[PDB]
Order: structure tokens, then C-alpha cells, then sequence
């Protein structure tokens, strides 16, 4: 007694779904699993709707041209076959179910349209489209019509349109040019004008759909129809003496029918992926499985070599193969879908007489171009959005790792600087007398009277976006001793203090340099250069440097206290919002009042509005797919904070620190970063 495992399949209702049912049974007799196959209308439109919310079928059958869109939306699981299995099916059938180098369905059958004619009514079928009108009035004058076929789905009409120059995209040597779309060129117009003239001269009827045609030919009311393999069973059971042959030519050139590979995709949202594989690989794609479907509705030229070889001597299949060679295989790109919609209306309008042929096709080219554009953009968006996770999976570790001693210059460059990952180096500052000497008492006896440039801000956030402005801190020149007073509580000051950022010898502040080093020698030998700056850092515990990135190799050394960093690799850029801001600077008056004051004749300054501590996920939801790294640097410790790394600094009260700025190498890594940042803004990711 259960409510248990199942396998539901969607397949179009012109295909042998009863044959597929039987195969479903032999499954259900060899496991307990009930296999139910369904043929809903517009199943290929329903699937991408319903499968994203998690519902939908387990397996979907359709011509392969639909299967790329399904994969661009991530609805199709990757199929993983043995190679004893991949060499069981023809190679080009696998290539039709390959999106962005990856397999997304199992190929079932290769199908193309052919000219089905009534051998009793028409002993020698026409070789040209141009004969058909002549042939029609000769047959109306015997009580029937010459040619009938579905005029409601562009798939049937397209072999003629493409004959004299029509083409979707462009399949010149190598593969498809998605800039070169050709649905409103001379040759497209020619075939379509011909189709429309057939209707005009009442050789055909614009209202004719699939069902009207099939019924007509199978009753012997039409000498010729145009259909694919699935249609043959219903004529065999009718008793029209019929043949299947090469499509007639137009203006001396062959009809070019888009070739379709019936494919089975697996629903990425299925709880049954592995039974789906046991069903298709080992029950359907067999001589036994394809036979049971084919007995119902002929599949065409199958993908399974074994059973393809056993059937290929059917003149109906040979003819199918002939027309497929004269035609071109459909691309599976997600642009296929809007292409069909565009031509569907183009044909339906030109045949009904609503628009001329020359405008219907013009409209279809224009409107399909506009979608082909937005589709391109979305493909770019995903590339940029899947990139950040792709990167950190490969190089960027989720923690800042510690070294127990300084690395060799070689090892420092090969392990950290070139791969652009941070680390904390230990036991590298123990030769600094600063580590023992630098007390807020020794600093007061040593540089207490020395006047420095001090950063004043109302809320502790220097260089942050405040409303519509990027605001820089107020500057006040104070001795260090009264910086220390305000920090120990002994005195008071408007806002939040912290010492600004070139001291140790260019401020000046030279009495401390002897307590430190002018550079990190193993770092300098590694980067092949001296630091551009050496900065002394002292400040309030409310000073929060906001999220930004530097064009410098920064060695952050902590002498007393702690430093709390929140890092993001340059890779996380597509998910880090950037805006453009009017640059300002705080003015502090002798009232303790902070006023925002636009920086005159400065360029707009790009900055990150996002607050990584408490992010507005409503305004910036994309940021929740970034991956922050956290570390804490403390007394005696040195953080290597690579170039272009997004960082956000906090510290304990009265934290003292020295940091070296080496200029970065402007290299391939930099140039790529500019490219991404630019593509992030163009594609409106922000
Ligand atoms: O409506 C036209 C359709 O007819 C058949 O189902 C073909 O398999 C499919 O490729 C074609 O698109
Ligand atoms: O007529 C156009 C239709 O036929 C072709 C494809 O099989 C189908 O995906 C498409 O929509």
C-alpha cells in the first residue's frame, strides 16, 4: 500500500503516444512504476511555464529546436550517458541536443517533410511548384484539388519560403549567424508570394489547417499533401495508394525544409530523474522500444543506429532523408521560438490578405530582431550572473587562510598575489618595537604635540553615499594628544574621529618610523617595487570605512587592537551594485554642525550604496548571491588584501595599525575587470 513513484511523460498528439504507452507498460511490468504518457495541447508552451515553479512532467518530448530555451531557463537536467550508449546513436543527433557544450536531451528521431502524393490520381508527381496550378485546374475539371497542407503552422510553409533565399539565422560553413537573419529577403518574399498566389487563384484555401488537409488527402479529395512521417500510419489505414517523395522545386532550387530531431528532455525539477534515464536509455531507445512507438506513428529516421539500419530501406524514409539533406537542421537556440512566432503571423496574414507579402515579412523580420536582441542581452546577463559562483568554485577560497611565518617572495607571488587571494601572515611583525611600545600613553609622550590631519564625520562613515551624494569626511588639524583625549573619554569632539590616510615620513610623523619598517622587504622583493605609501592608522570604534575597492596591493598590519574586514572578490562585481554620485565633503562649523558641501568641478564618482552589514535586499536583491569572506586581523598580524578586492573595515576602540600600499600590476586581470564592470552597467545589472 503506497502513494508512490511515478513517471509522467508529455508528447505531442501527432506522435505515437500509444506506442509509447506500451513501452511504458513493459517498464511497469519490470519495476512497479506506473508510466503515464499525456498529449496536452500547447505542451511545448506549457512546459517552460509550469516546470519553473516545480510542477510539470518528468519527461518532455519535442522537436529539438525548443530545447535550448528550456536550458537557458534551466528547466532541463543534464543527461549523462555511457559512451557505449553515445556511440549507439548517430553523432549529429547528439549535436542537436547539445546547448552551450552540454547534453540536454536524448535524441529519438530525425524528421523532415516530404511530398505525399496519390499514385492513383497522380502517377507522376510534379517536380516543380510551378506545375501545381496547371495541375490543379486540370484536376478540378475531374472533381478534386491538387495540393492541400497545413497553412496555419509556418513549419509546412517554410520549405518553399526558404527555397529561393529565405533563411532563419544563417547556416554558412561552421554554424549559425544570429546577426544574419533572412526572413524578409527577396527569396523569402518569392516563395511566399507564390504561396499567396496559389490561394488567390483558389488552388488552395487560406483557412486550411492540419486536420482539414489530412482528412482531404486520405479521402482522395486532394492529389498531394505535404507532411512528415507521423502522418503515414493514418494513410496506411486509409487505402489511398500513396507515395512519398522529394519536395517540388521553386525557381530551379530545392525546397529547404527545417529538419527536426524529436528529443526527450528530463525535467530538472523532477523527483524521478534516474527512473527517467532507466526508461529512455534502456526501454525506449532500443530496437524493441522504438519499434512499439513506430508501429503506432512512424518516427522517421531513428537516432538508434541498430534500428535505423533495419528500416532505412523504406522508400518513405529514404525520401525523408533526401529532403532532409536538401534542407537544413534547425538550431536549438532559444531564439528559435520567437522566429516561429514571427513567421507564423507573417504567413497567416499574407495568406488571408490582411497584409501584403512584402509587409508581413518586413514586420516579422523587425519584430523578431527586437526579441533576438533582448534574448541576446539575457544570455549575456546569465553569463555575468553565473560567473561569480563559477570563479570562487575554482580559485577563491571561502576563508582567509593563515600563514604561520612570512612566505618566500616566490611563494608569496605564486600562492597569493597572482591568483589574487588574500591571507593573514603571522609572526611577521615581531621584530617591530611598535608591538611592545605603542601604547596610547607612549604615543602621547612621543607624538602628542604633533599636528595631524584628522578625519571628522558625524556618524563614523567616511567616504559613503549619503542620500544623493558621495560624501567625504570633514578635515580638522589637531595634535595627536587631543585625538587621544577624545578616544579615552578625557575630552569631547563633534562627530567621530580617526586619523586620515602618508604618515611616516610624509606628514610628517617620523618619530615612529624607527618603531616600524619603511616597507615589508619580502613583499617588496616579491612585487618588485617599494610601497607608494606607508600610512599610520588610529581611530574611534565607530569609524566604519564603507565597501570599496583599491588599485593597490595593501598589506594591512595591526599593532594594537583588532580589525574586522568584510571582503568580496573582484569576481562578485556583477552582484555588487554601483551608482554614480555627485562628490561632496563635510563642512564642520564652530557649532559642531556637519553640513554636506558639493565638491565643485569634480567628476561624478562611482560608489557602492549597498551596506553589507545590513543590505537592502529589496532594492538590491542580486547581492544575496554574492559571497562575503570574513576575517579579523589582530596585534602582531598582517592581512594581505589583494588589488581590486572589495573590502569594508571596522575596528575595536583605539585600534592602531600600519598599512603599506604597493601599486598593483596593471595586467590581464585588471583589463578583464574593466570589461566586466562595463558589461555589468550596460546590461543594467547595476
Ligand atoms: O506544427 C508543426 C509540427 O508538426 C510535427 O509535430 C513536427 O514534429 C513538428 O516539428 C512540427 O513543428
Ligand atoms: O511551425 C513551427 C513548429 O514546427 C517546428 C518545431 O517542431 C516547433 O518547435 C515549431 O514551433
Amino acid at each position: 500500500k503506497i502513494e508512490e513513484g511515478k513517471l509522467v511523460i508529455w508528447i505531442n498528439g501527432d506522435k505515437g503516444y500509444n506506442g509509447l504507452a506500451e513501452v511504458g507498460k513493459k517498464f511497469e511490468k519490470d519495476t512497479g512504476i506506473k508510466v503515464t504518457v499525456e498529449h496536452p495541447d500547447k505542451l511545448e508552451e506549457k512546459f517552460p511555464q509550469v516546470a519553473a515553479t516545480g510542477d510539470g512532467p518528468d519527461i518532455i518530448f519535442w522537436a529539438h529546436d525548443r530545447f535550448g530555451g528550456y536550458a537557458q531557463s534551466g528547466l532541463l537536467a543534464e543527461i549523462t550517458p555511457d559512451k557505449a550508449f553515445q556511440d549507439k546513436l548517430y553523432p549529429f543527433t547528439w549535436d542537436a541536443v547539445r546547448y552551450n557544450g552540454k547534453l540536454i536531451a536524448y535524441p529519438i528521431a530525425v524528421e523532415a517533410l516530404s511530398l505525399i502524393y496519390n499514385k492513383d490520381l497522380l502517377p507522376n508527381p510534379p517536380k516543380t511548384w510551378e506545375e501545381i496550378p496547371a495541375l490543379d485546374k486540370e484536376l478540378k475539371a475531374k472533381g478534386k484539388s491538387a495540393l492541400m497542407f497545413n497553412l496555419q503552422e509556418p513549419y509546412f510553409t517554410w520549405p518553399l519560403i526558404a527555397a529561393d533565399g529565405g533563411y532563419a539565422f544563417k547556416y554558412e560553413n561552421g554554424k549559425y549567424d544570429i546577426k544574419d537573419v533572412g526572413v524578409d529577403n527577396a527569396g523569402a518574399k518569392a516563395g511566399l508570394t507564390f504561396l499567396v498566389d496559389l490561394i488567390k487563384n483558389k488552388h488552395m484555401n487560406a483557412d486550411t489547417d492540419y486536420s482539414i488537409a489530412e482528412a482531404a488527402f486520405n479521402k482522395g479529395e486532394t492529389a498531394m499533401t505535404i507532411n512528415g512521417p507521423w502522418a503515414w500510419s493514418n494513410i496506411d489505414t486509409s487505402k489511398v495508394n500513396y507515395g512519398v517523395t522529394v519536395l517540388p522545386t521553386f525557381k530551379g532550387q530545392p525546397s529547404k525544409p527545417f529538419v527536426g530531431v524529436l528529443s526527450a528532455g528530463i525535467n530538472a525539477a523532477s523527483p524521478n530523474k534516474e527512473l527517467a534515464k532507466e526508461f529512455l536509455e534502456n526501454y525506449l531507445l532500443t530496437d524493441e522500444g522504438l519499434e512499439a512507438v513506430n508501429k503506432d506513428k512512424p518516427l522517421g529516421a531513428v537516432a538508434l543506429k541498430s534500428y535505423e539500419e533495419e528500416l532505412a530501406k523504406d522508400p518513405r524514409i529514404a525520401a525523408t532523408m533526401e529532403n532532409a539533406q536538401k534542407g537544413e537542421i534547425m538550431p536549438n537556440i532559444p531564439q528559435m521560438s520567437a522566429f516561429w512566432y514571427a513567421v507564423r503571423t507573417a504567413v497567416i496574414n499574407a495568406a488571408s490578405g490582411r497584409q501584403t507579402v512584402d509587409e508581413a515579412l518586413a514586420a516579422a523580420q523587425t519584430n523578431a530582431a527586437a526579441e533576438f536582441a533582448e534574448a541576446a542581452l539575457e544570455a549575456v546577463r546569465r553569463a555575468l550572473q553565473e560567473f561569480p559562483a563559477a570563479a570562487r568554485d575554482l580559485n577563491v577560497p571561502r576563508v582567509v587562510p593563515y600563514l604561520d611565518e612570512p612566505p618566500s617572495p616566490l611563494c608569496f607571488y605564486r600562492d597569493w598575489v597572482c591568483p589574487n587571494r588574500p591571507c593573514i601572515i603571522r609572526n611577521a611583525l615581531q621584530h617591530w618595537p611598535a608591538l611592545q611600545k605603542w601604547s596610547l600613553s607612549y604615543l602621547r609622550a612621543t607624538v602628542g604635540s604633533t599636528e595631524v590631519s584628522v578625519a571628522v564625520t558625524p556618524d563614523g562613515y567616511a567616504d559613503a553615499v549619503r542620500g544623493d551624494r558621495f560624501v567625504m569626511p570633514a578635515e580638522r588639524r589637531l595634535p595627536i594628544s587631543h585625538v587621544l583625549d577624545v578616544l579615552e573619554g578625557r575630552a569631547q569632539h563633534p562627530g567621530v574621529l580617526y586619523v586620515q590616510k602618508c604618515s611616516n615620513l610624509p606628514t610628517e610623523l617620523p618619530q615612529l618610523l624607527s618603531d616600524i619598517e619603511s616597507h615589508v622587504p619580502w613583499a617588496s622583493e616579491s612585487l618588485g617595487k617599494m610601497p607608494d605609501a606607508v600610512n599610520f592608522w588610529l581611530g574611534d570604534a565607530s569609524a566604519v570605512t564603507s565597501l570599496h575597492k583599491d588599485h593597490y596591493e595593501n598589506l594591512y598590519c595591526v599593532v594594537s587592537g583588532e580589525k574586522h574586514f568584510l571582503l568580496h572578490p573582484p569576481s562578485d562585481r556583477p552582484f555588487i551594485p554601483y551608482n554614480l554620485y555627485t562628490p561632496a565633503t563635510y563642512q564642520l562649523t564652530e557649532e559642531g554642525t556637519f553640513r554636506v558641501v558639493d565638491e565643485e568641478a569634480m567628476e561624478k564618482v562611482p560608489w557602492i550604496p549597498l551596506d553589507p552589514l545590513a543590505p537592502d535586499l529589496t532594492q538590491y536583491p542580486s547581492y544575496s548571491q554574492a559571497q562575503a569572506l570574513h576575517c579579523t586581523v589582530r596585534a602582531g598580524e598582517m592581512l594581505y588584501l589583494p588589488a581590486l578586492w572589495f573590502h569594508h573595515v571596522q575596528q575595536s576602540h583605539g585600534c592602531i595599525a600600519v598599512n603599506f600600499w604597493y601599486d598593483m600590476e596593471y595586467d590581464l586581470k585588471y583589463s578583464y575587470f574593466q570589461l566586466m564592470d562595463t558589461l555589468t552597467r550596460a546590461t543594467g545589472l547595476d
